[PDB]
């Protein structure tokens, strides 16, 4: 059984994805080759990918897409890319057309969970509590019916890139300008403050199994990029110090969202807790596997060891593809 | 300006796709090469693609994906691939990775508009009237809160394939079994009976312009596959006989849905009319271009001739990929 693991990517989460690949490669129990997508979109294979892994960033690649890769030599593809062009259904569409089993969410689930506006519309209709928000298109003025503080985001982002906590209505124009450098659509959400951030891992095809609930504790004004990936800046509380009824509701809501969106393989489902009210923040279908990442730690605490977790992901890929 | 037209596909709408390619190739005002995805997922190129188009079906292809062709030579790709894998975001995702402009909706809008459950969830959330429905997954006990008559559908279908009109609870099991031959998820909708069917074309990126409203009438119990593609079976009324307030309301609803879903390039937006009561039925991001298809006729009535409609689709693809 040969696995092809793809990491890097052209999204702002390129470096995060190479850290994820280091984590997965340390534990995956199958023979596994790495393929790296550089920041310019060109791929690196063989020894050049392993070199780029060691540098933790590859700004330039060798082969334009699609790469001269002998796909038939691999049984499963593990797309370990985060964000645009990797977690959003693009890579998944390519792999579906390749006819190759692959780890994680299909095209629709991936595209929808990446879009913070569309996912919120689906989940809100399904009865899942979400934060008040509006969508904003580039070149169009925002119509924000709620009062600040706000969070402003590109609709398709990850690792808090392009996100701003906005406290003045006057700072909203600059915040949207920054958001529009990453996407043609943005979301303005009502900021919850104070807020506790809860995350729960799901594993399985449509009908999921939930991990224990974890909590993110930090000092920064929000869980920003620097706080997410700088060692020691975030404390992951596993399991979270959470009252029993809320813990139960987090797991029920995560599994319901997972099923409604038809997610396969895995997701990390993230929630806000403010004044005793739960809100589903987002699903992430390719969660990070970095040394500061929550998803593998959550399942390790729930009795699913890191090599067992990757085995299940690979086996869920084979099972769905039949 | 060179176009690569892709048609065929592995979905049940493979033959309809080849018919649409015949119509687009007749009028497209650009040099256009044809690639055909055969029903087995292997591709046909060059002379074999044109031969297969003449045969109107291609069960067996030659080239495993990804096909041996230079994508760099094409300025735009026009996926004319109805249904699963072609209209549902899959081919769009591959084309995004090529860095290639392409006609029509992107990955998320394509995936949403092909799923009859998730599109309805988004549209209902935005306040768009839609028929009562539930989603049923394979192996799950169907929990339907309303009484029959039902319409049962594969969640990802087109051209009415796998759809049953269900009059009695006893007939629900056979209808779900039929729907589950095509998808792992199905929808059960409350049937409207009788009902008029309205369709409106949209053109543009996110902020579209609507064609005149057309209406489809027919003798069959519903707008089934045979009625859709038998010459003369379907009556296509353009403009629809509606009072002007209703016409504007249909066009505004189609543009609202188009914008909420983030559709690009084009869509045909289809509605039900039940003694004045309006429901959005579905959006189709790759509508048909067959000799009995509504989308080109609708924009024809709106003063956009067939070659100009196809030009604008290619122009809209270039305007989105570059610049945005
Ligand atoms: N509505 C909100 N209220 C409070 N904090 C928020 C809100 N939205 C985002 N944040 C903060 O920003 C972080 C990143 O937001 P998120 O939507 O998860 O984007 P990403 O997918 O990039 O992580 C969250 O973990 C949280 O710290
Ligand atoms: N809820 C409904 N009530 C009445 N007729 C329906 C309903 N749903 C579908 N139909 C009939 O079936 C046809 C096909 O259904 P539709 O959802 O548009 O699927 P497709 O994408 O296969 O065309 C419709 O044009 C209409 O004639
Ligand atoms: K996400
Ligand atoms: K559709
Ligand atoms: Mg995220
Ligand atoms: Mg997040
Ligand atoms: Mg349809
Ligand atoms: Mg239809």
């Amino acid at each position: 059984m040969r696995v092809l693991l793809i990491a890097g990517g052209v999204s702002p989460e390129h470096e995060v994805s190479l850290l994820s690949a280091e984590g997965v490669l340390r534990h995956i129990p199958f023979p596994t080759d790495l393929a790296v997508i550089a920041q310019d979109g060109r791929w690196l294979l063989g020894e050049k990918a392993l070199t780029a892994l060691e540098a933790k960033a590859a700004p330039e690649g060798e082969h334009p897409f699609p790469p001269p890769l002998s796909w038939e030599r691999y049984d499963v593809v593990f797309p370990l890319l985060h964000g645009r062009f990797g977690e959003d259904g693009t890579v998944q569409g390519f792999l579906e057309l390749l006819g190759k089993p692959y780890v994680g969410a299909g095209v629709a689930a991936s595209a929808l969970c990446m879009d913070k506006d569309l996912s919120k519309r689906v989940l809100a209709q399904a009865g899942v509590p979400v934060v008040p928000w509006v969508a904003v298109r580039k070149g169009e003025p925002p119509v924000v019916p709620f009062d600040p503080p706000f969070f402003v985001k590109p609709a398709n982002t990850g690792s808090s890139v392009g996100i701003s906590r906005v406290e003045r209505f006057q700072d909203l124009e600059a915040a949207l300008a920054l958001a529009f450098r990453y996407d043609e659509k943005a979301v303005v959400e009502k900021a919850l403050s104070p807020v506790r951030e809860l995350e729960v891992g799901v594993l399985g095809n449509v009908f999921g199994e939930a991990s224990p609930v974890g909590e993110v504790r930090y000092e920064a004004p929000f869980y920003d990029y620097e706080t997410k990936y700088t060692p020691g800046r975030a404390e992951l509380l596993i399991p979270a110090p959470l009252d029993p009824g809320t813990q139960e509701t987090v797991q029920e809501l995560a599994l319901k969202a997972y099923k409604v969106l038809g997610v396969r393989g895995m997701a990390r489902v993230d929630f806000f807790l403010a004044e005793g009210e739960l809100y589903l923040n987002e699903l992430n279908t390719i969660p990070g596997f970095t040394p500061t990442s929550m998803y593998p730690r959550l399942f390790e605490a729930g009795g699913v060891a890191y090599p067992e977790l990757l085995r299940r992901l690979v086996e869920l890929a084979l099972t769905h593809h039949h």
